[PDB]
């Protein structure tokens, strides 16, 4: 049960936003600012004492990029909440020593490129199926050459979460990056589709995560066997996963941004997680 609060009235015939869509056709919400109450979701989450577990791979010259990463994700991410940092790595002795707050904690996991391609989604499966089953509720997983600049929070939990890739939230869906050859597993025509997807940022229950990377990794090793590498390698089949089995909620490019390409746009109210340059 919820204590007693005190908040703005939520108006009937008030749209929360008027110049972007906030539900998907499936009914999953699309995550922008202006469509949630933080103090009302913190409670919610809270009072289940939930744990979130947040994924990172930083391997070869990419451990230069988890000071920052990991510095900015204190300040905004999860605050408040039972955070475990998982980093995947080739370089132990190069992660750094963030400073963490209360509740929070970190584990270094220690890690042909074709078995590179694969290595995430693999990984991630085979962790769910371990450690983040008994130590996380929710997983995120995200690239490392990203810094917070903004709040993200429990806003984003659900079952299963895509996010817009900020390349092409504004797009037709002939005009996405999907992988095209009927010949790989992760093909979708030109006349399916929903959104594009960015592989930099995903999660939801330990459970469904553990069920995304196992099928996008098996359908990995399914075009190895058959010659043939996706455009987008495990993002492709992150995205026609995601067009077979919908999100519960949607993020939106607030939530995986890069300034340095496309500015700050009058939608975006904020700008939550964005690439280094
Ligand atoms: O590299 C990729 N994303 C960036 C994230 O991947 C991680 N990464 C990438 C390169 C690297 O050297 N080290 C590293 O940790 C890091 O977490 C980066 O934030 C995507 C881009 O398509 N990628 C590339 C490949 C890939 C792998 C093997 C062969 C060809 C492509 N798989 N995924
Ligand atoms: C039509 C408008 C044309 C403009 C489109 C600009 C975004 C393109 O984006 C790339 O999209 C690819 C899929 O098609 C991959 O997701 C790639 O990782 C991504 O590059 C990444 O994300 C970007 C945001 C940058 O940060 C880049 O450095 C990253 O490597």
């Amino acid at each position: 049960s919820l204590p007693r609060m005190v908040y703005p009235q939520p108006k009937v015939l008030t749209p929360c936003r008027k110049d972007v869509l906030v539900v998907t056709p499936w009914l999953a919400p699309i995550v922008w600012e202006g469509t949630f109450n933080i103090d009302i979701l913190n409670e919610q989450f809270r009072l289940q004492n939930t744990t979130i577990g947040l994924t990172v791979f930083a391997i070869k010259k990419y451990v230069a990029f988890l000071k920052l990463f990991l510095e900015t994700a204190e300040k905004h991410f999860m605050v408040g909440h039972r955070v475990h940092y998982y980093v995947f790595t080739d370089q132990p002795a190069a992660v750094p020593r963030v400073t963490l707050g209360t509740g929070r904690q970190l584990s270094v996991l220690e890690v042909r490129w074709q078995d590179v391609s694969m290595r995430r989604m693999e990984m991630i499966s085979d962790f769910c199926e371990r450690r983040f089953l008994s130590e996380v509720d929710y997983l995120v997983c995200v690239d490392v050459d990203m810094e917070f600049r903004d709040h993200v929070g429990v806003e984003i939990l659900t079952p299963l979460f895509g996010t817009l890739h900020p390349g092409f939230y504004g797009s037709s869906r002939e005009a996405f990056t999907y992988e095209r050859r009927p010949q790989s597993q992760a093909y979708i025509p030109k006349d399916e589709g929903d959104f594009y997807y960015g592989g930099a940022f995903f999660g939801g229950s330990v459970q469904e995560v553990q069920r995304l990377t196992r099928a996008c990794h098996q359908a990995m090793m399914v075009d190895q066997a058959n010659g043939i590498e996706a455009v987008w390698h495990d993002e492709s089949h992150l995205n026609k996963y995601l067009l077979r089995h919908k999100p519960t909620k949607v993020l939106s490019p607030e939530y995986l941004w890069d300034q340095q390409l496309l500015g700050w746009p009058a939608v975006l109210r904020k700008l939550r997680f964005t690439a280094v340059p």
